[PDB]
């Protein structure tokens, strides 16, 4: 039981600041000594300062191609996630990032797959974050990892990612929780018939049947290893107030760690992403313990905490 | 796909002003770029000027006939409602009606079945809506809609009502989300055995089943058009706050709008109400938001907008 | 259908002021006029003076044995419980217990199963409320109960509960909505094999198939008497705010109450606790009539109130 927390305070896939505190107040709140307390042997794993970033970025408004902001940064700062979760990886750790907003995916899901080849990758967001480079409206990379990762668009990937791995295919992504797909979203989602349920299939089938047919999805022979990469606000703005881009009508607390539990019921989570958590982004400091709190509460439910006797 | 957004801002079954703003308020959300959006050819009915009847309700105290309230002045209001969706039905025009209090479906319901003769109606509410003329102990007729269509209590329904016509049999009415249902409308249920499924059918099968439970039961050779009228104080008050008769322990923001999807998803849907948002009845701005948008969600889902690809 | 309405304004087995004015908040709200209204012939039970008790119980800080506080008082007040709730049963009348805190199920339980020694046991709580005596941490009784009652850690528990009856074993004890559960509890329980459904099995099979399942697990002839002592932090503190230990994550108002018309509608139910509310630990006046109201919802659910006709 050996686990790498990969810390990644990254801002740059997105407009507002905040995001990239995630790290610091998760690991604030004990993250590591819940990971130790629940039997793993914990190292943190810091991949750049947030702080510098934060400032590169901040005055930079020259970075852009077109519609993408930020591409420069954005890919050079996931690239040093990937050979850091690649190394996590290879090393035989398991690799837990904390965010940072979604952008940071890039190098997770490439760092990983490059490593486990046939790992599923089960993508719980409220949001498909799949544009394209000319399809992306806002420009924000955080919404368009999976397009970059799958080698969409790519025409029209600026080089500056070419260093990303070819790894994920379209059958090995399955969502869960999305409520916020655009239109361009919709016909890639159906045109490569990635396995996506909605909260609509969460309301018809509730949480336990969507969580078994997502975990089938990506599994072909029933047993390849599987990551999890957890954007927060996938759960009900109600209980996760703090963070950038929030859509009603999403899951409950108990939905958001039940999932969690099947997961880690499971056996063959490889690794797990906990994304987007802007503690800059709340009213009350209580807004922020309660997203904060909630990150923390994913990465027990993943790693092993259970309700009862285990 | 023709559809006629008859605007019906009527009050008059209740006692609370502001109700009667709904259609106002739905409008200036965007309700009819929705619809056209989802590619509806629309057309804006006002039946009558709220302000107007307003002013006339507001004044006249000396409109009642024993307990019932203001018989005359709704009486009068909705056989122009009346009118109005008999016309736009045999137009062959899909009538999609904002309240506007629920005493408006006596002309919504009354219409559309003199139309589509065979049609289901599926009453969407925490309340049943069927007090008698003699049972009402409050007298406000947006709690009555459904005992002057059924006909019941015959001998004490004023004559101002005489344009009524009898159309509703108690067997193509099903209700979703009771839980406020009083002895005498416990017992008309019982004596009449309309199919009522309340917030227990909900919490004991699921949404998903008692909404198939509900569109059978109307639905004799399973193929009978199907009418909707909504009233959003079915949904819990968390949700939609700003309404004239709240009820704790309602729908789940996701499950009244999954209920609208499953109907969208049934193909015979022929008529929806959407009634009962009051945006005086809110403390924040934030309460009247909340409100209206969770009413051009409603008609959104109903009318065919989905979370995925279609 | 006679009944005893058991007043136990106790809170010695707590900390915090106020729970010992739930029965005076319960019965201020109707508590007995809905219940004669369900049919119901009652009778008040008063065991004992809250006031008194509390004057007793706020001075004297001597009344410890090591971790355990107040065994003195609470040994002597739960007996007193013990000999109204088992004369009411003995009189054939149904004992309707409000507390108080949990700490009172000691005599309810002891109460109820000397008269019934076959009724099975549903623990409705967030928490166990199993720590022995020298496993307690805070050593506050209400999360003590279940130990004393099974006879756990015998040689540690004080001489002055030698009154309490050996009358619960562990396969008549059924718990529903548990997840805060400390280690040692976690343990007692596994080793035990007591039938506990934690949030995990409610948001798993759903709270219909859960309370199913709980009298089933108590019941083996399938036909024993059926108790419930119920502990409001067991519902989310989303509608239970003014409670003394509560637990993110619990059941919905609506999971709440429909428990409860299972368990009525099973026909089977010979005892009712409700406790942990406390009036005096809540921010508005409105937190406290949310939770109070919710009480009284909970003992009319349970004896019989039904949304729909019957
Ligand atoms: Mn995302
Ligand atoms: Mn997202
Ligand atoms: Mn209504
Ligand atoms: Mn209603
Ligand atoms: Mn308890
Ligand atoms: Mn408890």
């Amino acid at each position: 039981k050996k686990m790498s927390i990969v810390l990644a305070p990254f801002s740059g896939g997105q407009p507002h600041s905040g995001v990239e505190l995630g790290p610091d107040y998760l690991l604030k709140q004990g993250l590591q000594q819940d990971m130790e307390k629940l039997g793993w042997d914990t190292r943190l794993e810091r991949v750049f300062d947030g702080k510098v970033v934060e400032a590169r970025k901040a005055s930079d408004n020259g970075d852009r191609i077109g519609r993408v902001k930020r591409p420069r940064l954005t890919a050079e700062c996931t690239e040093k996630i990937y050979k850091c979760v690649r190394r996590v990886a290879e090393q035989g750790r398991f690799p837990l990032t904390i965010g940072g907003d979604h952008s940071i995916a890039l190098g997770t899901v490439a760092g990983v797959l490059s490593v486990h080849p046939d790992a599923g990758v089960i993508w719980v967001d409220a949001h498909a974050d799949i544009n394209t480079m000319s399809g992306t409206v806002s420009g924000n990379l955080h919404g368009c990892p999976l397009s970059i990762l799958l080698g969409l668009d790519r025409e029209n990937i600026p080089e500056c990612f070419s260093w990303v791995p070819q790894v994920l295919k379209p059958n090995k992504i399955a969502y869960i929780g999305l409520r916020a797909v655009d239109d361009e979203e919709k016909k890639i989602l159906h045109d490569l018939n990635i396995a996506a349920f909605s909260m609509h299939h969460v309301d018809r089938y509730g949480i336990d049947k969507v969580v078994s047919m997502a975990i089938e999805a990506v599994s072909p022979k029933g047993t390849e290893p599987v990551m999890v990469s957890y954007d927060v606000d996938t759960i009900d703005p109600l209980y996760v107030p703090a963070t950038g881009t929030p859509v009603r009508g999403g899951l409950s607390f108990r939905e958001a760690l039940f999932l969690c539990e099947r997961i880690a019921e499971c056996g063959r989570l490889v690794a797990l992403d906990v994304v987007e958590c802007n503690p800059l982004l709340a009213a009350t400091e209580s807004h922020v313990n309660d997203t904060i709190s909630v990150g923390c509460a994913i990465a027990r439910c993943m790693m092993g905490e259970t309700l009862l006797y285990t």
